[PDB]
């Protein structure tokens, strides 16, 4: 498996598809703009989604108008960002079908590429998934459609969706719309760049280690990673199936938190619960989302794993003080044994099989630089990860731990690990209740890392991963931008470890003046309405 | 060395003896102060009327409690279903929140439901002298909901037989016939509730362990969707096996009681105490619906040949449902063999049984387990070899052996994904045929008293829905007539291997014993399921 002819073929074919898609969308927007030269696009594109939806519903704006305008903006912003991989087949026929009663009637929505769509590849940037169009829409696509929405594009993801950058050898590299040298985050990076530049009012990403939250934060939009099984993962393309220790979660990304709520409200209905009975039929509880009661807000300023950027620290402290000023009680709170949850529970849950199932997707394929040495490392034999870990342990403990916990195990040892994760979850919940929290405020990784560094700043996944591991709903909302003061203070940054993960992060978070910085909001499992209520408060008080 | 096991067996027996003495003394002290109390009238009150009268004040908690305690102690003489009397349930009696939906209701608990200060031995020696530090979550909510958990009921050793004997507390018997099994692993509950000793109990079910005892002892029980209720604080012997979900649920004399129990358990108390449970309240309107149902049905799973009594019970409830204006659709989940032999066995024994076998180190192995322990203990290469030797001759046994071997995490992921897809397969099937609900045979009548551990194939009617993680309930609908029992002679199974041979024999001499039918709905559809169970109940009772 060292021949690349197939991979090269797939790369050419994918590029011609994306070039063709982009042409197609160009022709359509020109045809439209000719017929509608008086349309005020800028007014329409800057409409918050709630107001867009109401005008759609009132009939004040036709779907054609909002669609081809957004399509227009998507094509335009894509020139600078390369976030659109495909234009979704007969979304224009869907445009004129969109159920008029649908809660998202006439709303264009962007999809991360793994959200399978009839007649389209979900390549994941992998060559073996090229030329394999899905035979039907995934469940959440079906409901979006049923609920009046118009999925219109597939947005780029990093190869295999297992980097928090966003390049792949098929469609290339997606860029942060705020600064071309920066990453848009990932794996939902296409979404981040698109929505964060005004090209889509609402998109859907996925998140198993922070992949909704990284791009949302890096690109200065909001996003929510619900409880794993709050929404249906049916029809989603991934590259490892049956790993249940760390739940893959999917969720909404959007310009305001109201949009996230609307999207959940829309998705959580009889259509979804019918199409996928394995999802618990938990309707969106608006009264909880709309509550304006005080909150007991747990907070931490650092997780003692990934030292926060000065920007993050300030962002956290500032939203803390504003929340306090708004009459909420802020309690110092840090989930126990984060190192354990990250180094053994998370890494071991994600790589229970040494990474072998994951590695299968790369046979014959190029490995994108933004994955870093991940593939090289997973490919190392079990005994050598062991040996290396023990040699590294006295010197570089985080790396030792990482190597040591990504080895193959028996089903017997997997059961043991899942049980530790199960109890770990219950340990943090006890902590939570003992402290009587409603909700939890935390740092979000930020600002945007430089453009090939996420795959080498491996430790920085800590702020988000922890809640994948706990399967707590966690969302992210921008609250500030990097001041020069914050940027200069990066020179005084030396992480908690001084290993190359810290060194690469240190470098990667420099030259970031003006970029958005976010804060993370966490609630207990099944409490996405509560979580959004908190996010809405944060958003309000910082915006 | 078995001296520890013998010690534990002595100590447990002392504790059970002492518990029983304690309960006797209390009932006597009560009866003296209440000689005029009509016990019989009280004991035969259905649970809904019991609760009303508790709530109205017409019956005091003391009255219903000590009466039921009395009946429990009495029926336990003939059945050996009570393991322990629960610490200051009497102090709990006088605390019971007056508002609680189960105010003053005595509740029996399978021994694995942890209770402060009590062993949850599971019949295992290593779990003796290990009192739980606190009540498990569903116990906490029962209590918060006004209920009064009063006893721990026996389970088979390790809870992995559908009989009910263990070397600590011995063997529990079917209250209808002492030579028959009460079912298991929730066999204590079956015996106790099925003889009148408890109005409402809780069991668990990973392979049919709520539904076996319920059906064998002629009561009703529900195994909801795995994560509909909190498993927090439950004692088991394998942790972190997530392929086949452990489910817990209610057992009781009528289906209304199962609904009341869910309604009571599914509330802010539970969702707070265990946020990992989806906060899905009990939807009454769905339970109470009296609209027609499209009812999928099958008479046989082509795996375990039904007893004549099962077939009759199934066909009769079918015809009654049709007469009641429900449409009955022939429907059999695809690839049951697959689901049982590879998915279920592999999910339950992903590790070759090694985690599970850890619990027996040093301990006696109860006969009602059969050769399970001996078999799991076989090396992986030999399970393989024996499998391909047996394959041409006894294919079920081959399949069983072949699928209970250790695997990599890698292969576990694969299996898990095959379970996910199989689940989706049966759901699409179900939806294709537009079913509201599914009617199924349930194993019955009760097997002879050491045969469940050797009739391993008969787990098929229940196991299937543990694998699918569908809510599945069982309701008693008839009793074995002399006709049924005689036709048992002409019974040969679908295979004629020793599992059919043992089952044929085990199900003989069963005249008058209750036979049940199984009601299944889609995931999270407990209240629909119950709605169907109520219909069945209604039309056969
Ligand atoms: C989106 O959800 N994702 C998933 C997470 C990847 C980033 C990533 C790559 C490789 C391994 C892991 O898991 C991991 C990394 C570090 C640690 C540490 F904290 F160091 F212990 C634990 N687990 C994540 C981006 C795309
Ligand atoms: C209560 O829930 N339980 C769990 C199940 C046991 C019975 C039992 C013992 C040993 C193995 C299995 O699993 C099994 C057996 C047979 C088959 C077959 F049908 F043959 F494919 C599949 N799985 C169950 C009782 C108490
Ligand atoms: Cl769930
Ligand atoms: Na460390
Ligand atoms: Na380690
Ligand atoms: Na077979």
């Amino acid at each position: 498996w060292t021949g690349r002819q197939k991979a090269r073929g797939a790369a050419t074919r994918a590029r011609q598809k994306q070039r063709a898609s982009l042409e197609t969308m160009d022709k359509a927007v020109q045809r439209f703009r000719l017929q509608n030269p008086d349309l005020d696009s800028e007014a329409l594109l800057t409409l918050p989604l709630l107001q867009l939806v109401q005008k759609l519903q009132s009939g004040e704006l036709s779907p054609e108008a909002v669609f081809f305008t957004y399509l227009g903006k998507a094509w335009e912003v894509n020139k600078g960002t390369n976030c659109v991989t495909s234009y979704l087949t007969d979304c224009e026929t869907q445009l004129s079908q969109a159920p008029r009663q649908g809660l998202l009637y006439g709303v264009p929505v962007s999809l991360k590429e793994c959200f399978s769509y009839k007649g389209h590849d979900s390549t994941l940037g992998l060559s073996l998934n090229e030329g394999m169009p899905s035979e039907s829409d995934c469940v959440v696509v079906q409901v979006l459609k049923l609920q009046g929405a118009v999925p219109f594009v597939h947005t780029n993801v990093p190869q295999s969706m297992f980097s928090y950058d966003c390049s792949n050898p098929l469609f290339g590299q997606t860029m942060n719309p705020w600064k071309s040298s920066k990453s848009p985050g990932g794996s939902s990076g296409g979404e981040g760049a698109l929505i964060g530049s005004g090209g889509s009012p609402l998109g859907l990403g996925t998140d198993i280690g922070g992949s909704i939250r990284f791009p949302s934060a890096f690109c200065g939009i909001c996003g929510l990673k619900p409880t794993g099984n709050r929404l249906s993962k049916s029809g989603l393309k991934g590259c490892v199936y049956g790993q249940t220790a760390v739940q893959l979660s999917l969720g909404p990304m959007a310009r305001d938190v109201e949009s996230l709520a609307l999207c959940l409200k829309a998705l959580l209905c009889e259509h979804l619960f019918t199409l996928d009975p394995t999802v618990p039929p938990l309707p969106f509880r608006e009264e909880v989302y709309r509550s304006s009661r005080p909150l007991r807000v747990g907070y931490y300023e650092t997780d003692n794993y990934t030292m926060p950027s000065p920007a993050m620290r300030r962002a956290l402290i500032e939203t803390k003080q504003r929340l306090e000023a708004a009459g909420h009680t802020l309690i110092p709170f840090l989930p126990n044994n984060i190192p354990y949850a990250l180094e053994v529970l998370s890494t071991g849950g994600l790589f229970s099989d040494g990474g072998r199932s994951f590695l299968q997707n790369f046979k014959g394929d190029f490995v994108d630089p933004c994955l870093g040495d991940l593939i090289l490392i997973l490919r190392l034999p079990s005994w050598f990860k062991r040996l290396l870990s023990l040699l590294l342990k006295p010197l570089f403990p985080r790396l030792a731990a990482f190597l040591n916990n990504m080895r193959p195990r028996s089903a017997e040892k997997l059961w043991k690990l899942q049980h530790e994760i199960e109890m770990y979850r219950q340990s943090v919940i006890a902590q939570w209740k003992a402290m009587n929290l409603d909700v939890l405020l935390t740092p979000m990784l930020g600002p945007a890392l430089d453009l090939n560094t996420p795959g080498r700043a491996t430790g920085a996944v800590s702020y988000t991963m922890l809640y994948n591991c706990l399967d707590f709903p966690a969302g992210v909302v921008p609250v500030t931008t990097v001041t020069a003061e914050d940027d200069a203070q990066m020179e005084l940054y030396k992480g908690y470890f001084g290993d190359i993960w810290d060194i690469i992060l240190k470098k990667a978070m420099k030259n970031s003046v003006g970029l958005p910085v976010a804060v993370q909001c966490v609630a207990l499992p099944w409490q996405e309405e509560l979580c959004l209520r908190f996010m809405r408060e944060v958003e309000q008080l910082m915006t």
